[PDB]
Formats: structure tokens, C-alpha cells, sequence
């Protein structure tokens, strides 16, 4: 049976180090049988990177769109407008993560200390002594490029580990897309509230391709070890954003 | 989902989900413990937080939504068994079990989608008990929650007890007597008993510290009979909120009727 001693252990052998800077990505499953689920592993990691650390998390929320965009699954036409009047606003407070986001991060956005950008769609959570300056603001416009979190992050020495996670939701990698020749720019909408007041706002955004993320990582690879039963890669942000700006200019 | 989007006729939003709940019965300044099931009602534009905010609009901050947040999963893992595991590990289990914390541990999966957001929405608070943990949103959720022992705590000085004094309401949203958590109080109200010991980490004196204590074997199997014979003489809404099957009733009528059930049951039957 996994333990938070058995993780936290687990976690410096593969190179977690005290007051460190990760965004983490992760699965329950894929560690094995852990005794004490999600809180095990999140104890775990706040043991490792100490409180001079600062642990991040993606939070998305990406329900909260245009529901003509939908497709896993759709829903009626006939349902569209009522979906974007009747649709409950984004709150950082309490809007739910998306399913693929893991069972890790929906307990981690409501752990003490924990804190969450405000973007409806894109946001993150982080805990430590950075969490703010790293979520202190989150334009809604190209909710993870310069400016975003994932962009505060791209400036401090940052690290990115994939518990469990593949490269396929390296999230960071979106920083890239925001910094080569090709951008194809769009309009999205989310419920939101503004002056205290609900609305739907549109934005623009980015129209990300995060099928070829998985190839992108994969060239950045060509630290790694095992957390429980989860093949575990610990990288650097700023090195492996740099890469995938490399990657899609050639490309 | 691709189901539960395919079986429902037209999206039920906070509005139309708001526009049952007073249908149904449910009224301003009631307070009501709740047991939910999300899929129930179909396809709901903004899922559980939709609910949750349902629930508010009707209930008003006035009235005082109760749901039962437990986290059995805090127990000494011999009882276990579902699935049960090997012997050979229920002593570093118990040895590394994360203490119980009202902040954060995650309740039981069977509890419902709606309250474990409804835990952590803002403004609830939580019960104190490692097990049998309720949670509440208005204006009676902390003479309810406040006191919590860990001994028996389903019982008297739980937060039952005090949802049994002052008019209370259970709704039942798409689930069956099978969850009325209030049934539990009546078997601390009758002569059969039979006392098990458990145990659970918790934090004392701000350290961790597995502790065992004494609780009723409950007989939570029988709360489907009990419901349905309540129901051939006692009062009770029916109707539906989006396609979920709901009842609202008395809590504190509830209890004395399964009080009564247990009772001549136990002693008149053969
Ligand atoms: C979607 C993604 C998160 C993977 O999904 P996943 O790991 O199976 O889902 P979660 O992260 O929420 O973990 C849930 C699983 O852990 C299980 N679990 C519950 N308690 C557990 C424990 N103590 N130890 C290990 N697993 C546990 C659940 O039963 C579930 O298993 P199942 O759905 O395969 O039957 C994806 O692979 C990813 O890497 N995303 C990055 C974030
Ligand atoms: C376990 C219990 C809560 C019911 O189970 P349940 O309704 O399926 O589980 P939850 O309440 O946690 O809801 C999760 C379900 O809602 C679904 N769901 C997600 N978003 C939804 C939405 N917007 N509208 C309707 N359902 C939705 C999920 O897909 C899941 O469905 P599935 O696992 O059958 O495919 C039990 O019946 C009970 O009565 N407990 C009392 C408290």
C-alpha cells in the first residue's frame, strides 16, 4: 500500500526538491492503491517542496464555452441559447474542474492555502510562497500566454512534473503556440461576472493544436523514476516551452 | 453523459430545477436535509453548482440546506470490504492513514457528485465527525454542526439531534428511502443494540492520533422498508425536479415512525 511517507520519498528519488517551483499534472490511478487517496498525494508533495516551495495545478473549467463548440459530447442546437442564458457564471471559488483534469486537482483547489487565478476556463490553482505573483492576475484574453500564469511561470526557474501524466497535457506547451509565425486567432465565449454582474462575455483566443503535444514532448525528451506505480517525468518549464517554440517554427 | 444528454428531453437549468423545488413543496426559511443524485435529473446546464444554487434561491439565505458529508473510508481497514484488502497490510494502513480534516478530506463517492461541491462551496460549513460528517449553508448551520462527539455522533448531540427538534425537512432528490440518513437517530431510540468499536485517525492536541471509539452496527438495510411503510399513512410530497423522482417530508416524523417500526419489530416479530 502507497504512503505519503512511501510518495514523499518516492518524490525526491525522482528529484523533487525543498522550495522548488513545479506546475503539476497527474493521475490517481496510475500511482497505485494510495493509503489516504488524493489527500496523500497532495500532503506528499507539500511535504517535499516545503513551504518555501510552490506547488501549481492546472484548473480548467472549459464547460463554461460556447456550447457550438461542444462536441464530447454535443448537444441539440435547439439548446444552444438557453445553454448561454442559463448557464451558471465561472467562480474561482467554486466552478468545478474539467473530468480530465484529475481527482487530484479537484481536492487541491479546495485544500487550505490554495488559491485559484480567476479565468474561466484556463485558470490554476497554486499553494506556497509565489502562488500569488503567480496568479495575482489572468487576463481572460489568451487565457494561458504572456501575461497568464503559465507565463509568470516561464520567467522564475520552473519545473514541470508529470505524475502519472503523459506529455499530451503539458499545458505549459501552450505558452509556445502564443510565440511563433503561426497564430490563428478566435473568438470564444464564457459566463462570467463582471462589476459584480452576470455576463457573457466573447474574447479572443488562441485556436491551440495539442494532438501534436504529444510529439512536441516527445522530441524535448530525446529526470524520470517512479512515484508509487506512476512513470514520473520532472522537467524545466522555461526549457521545455523554449523547445516547442523551436518545435512548431520548424514545423 | 453522452446518455444522461440524450435521455433528457431539454436542458433543466437553476430556473426550471428552481421552479420544481417550489413545485414540489420545498419553501423560503425551510430547512431541509438533502439526498441527491445528480444524474437523476438529466442533463443540467452548469451540473451540480446549478443545483446547489437551486436549492439556495428556494430555501433562501432564511432557510438552512443540511446534506450528510461522510468519509467512511476513515475506518479500521478490517471491516473493510469493498473491496477488502489483504490482512497483511491493515497495520501500516492504519499506522499511515491521513488524519480526518474537516477542510479537505473527500467524502464517501456514494454521497453524491452535488455534496462534495456543496462542501466546499462558500459559505458551508462541516460537522467535526471523521465518519458521519454533515455539512450546512444558512441561517441554523452552526447550531447544527457545532457540537459533534465522536461517540455514537448519528445519535443524540449529532447533528440529527438537532435537526429532530426544530422543523426539518428531507428531500429526497432522485434517491430512495435506502439514504435517509435520519433513520439512523431512531435506532439510538430503541431497545436492540449492538455496540461495535471503531476507529479513525484524527488530530488531537494538533497531532495525528488513531483513536477508537464506540458506535451503533447500524441496520441501514432496512430504511427501504421503513420509508415504505411510512409512507401508507404519513403525509408526503412527491413530483419531479427535471426528471428525477423527489419526496419531501418530515425529518422529525420520519424518525418517530421508524422509531415505532423498530420497536414492534423487533419485539412482536417472530
Ligand atoms: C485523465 C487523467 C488525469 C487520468 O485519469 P485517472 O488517473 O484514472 O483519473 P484520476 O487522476 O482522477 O484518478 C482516478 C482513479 O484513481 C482511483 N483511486 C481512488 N482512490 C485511490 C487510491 N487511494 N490510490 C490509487 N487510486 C485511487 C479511482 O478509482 C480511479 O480509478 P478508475 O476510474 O480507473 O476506476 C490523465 O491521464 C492525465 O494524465 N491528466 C493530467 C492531469
Ligand atoms: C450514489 C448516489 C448519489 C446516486 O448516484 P449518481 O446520481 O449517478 O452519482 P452522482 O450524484 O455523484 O452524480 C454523478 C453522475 O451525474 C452525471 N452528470 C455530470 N454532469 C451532469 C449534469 N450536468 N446533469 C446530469 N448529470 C450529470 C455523471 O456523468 C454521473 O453519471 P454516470 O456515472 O451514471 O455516467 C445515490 O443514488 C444516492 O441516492 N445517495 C444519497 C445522497
Amino acid at each position: 500500500p502507497r504512503t505519503k511517507q512511501s510518495i514523499t520519498e518516492d518524490l525526491k528519488a525522482l528529484g523533487l526538491k525543498k522550495g522548488m517551483t513545479v506546475l503539476v499534472h497527474s493521475s490517481l490511478s496510475s500511482i497505485g492503491w494510495v493509503n489516504g487517496g488524493a489527500v496523500a498525494v497532495i500532503q506528499a508533495l507539500i511535504d517535499v517542496v516545503t513551504e518555501e516551495g510552490t506547488i501549481v495545478m492546472p484548473s480548467q473549467s472549459v464547460e463554461l464555452s460556447d456550447p457550438k463548440e461542444w462536441g464530447n459530447p454535443p448537444v441539440p442546437e435547439e439548446w444552444w441559447d438557453i445553454i448561454r442564458e442559463s448557464m451558471p457564471a465561472y467562480n474561482s471559488n467554486y466552478t468545478p474542474t474539467t473530468r480530465g483534469m484529475g481527482q487530484i486537482v479537484e481536492l487541491f483547489r479546495s485544500y487550505p492555502e490554495v488559491k485559484r487565478s480567476n479565468h474561466p476556463n484556463y485558470s490554476f490553482v497554486a499553494w506556497g510562497k509565489h502562488k500569488n505573483k503567480i496568479l495575482n492576475q489572468h487576463p481572460l484574453e489568451f487565457g494561458l500566454g504572456e501575461q497568464s500564469p503559465l507565463g509568470k511561470l516561464y520567467i522564475r526557474e520552473s519545473y514541470v512534473l508529470l505524475l502519472g501524466a503523459d506529455f499530451d497535457s503539458s499545458t505549459c506547451f501552450h505558452l509556445a503556440e502564443y510565440r511563433i509565425p503561426y497564430q490563428k486567432i478566435i473568438n470564444r465565449g464564457a459566463p462570467i461576472i463582471v462589476e459584480g454582474k452576470r455576463v457573457w462575455k466573447e474574447y479572443k483566443e488562441l485556436e491551440f493544436r495539442e494532438e501534436l503535444f504529444q510529439e512536441v514532448g516527445q522530441a524535448f525528451e530525446a529526470k524520470v523514476g517512479k512515484v508509487g506505480s506512476a512513470n514520473c517525468r520532472l522537467f524545466s518549464l522555461t526549457e521545455a516551452v523554449d523547445f516547442a517554440e523551436k518545435w512548431f517554427i520548424n514545423n
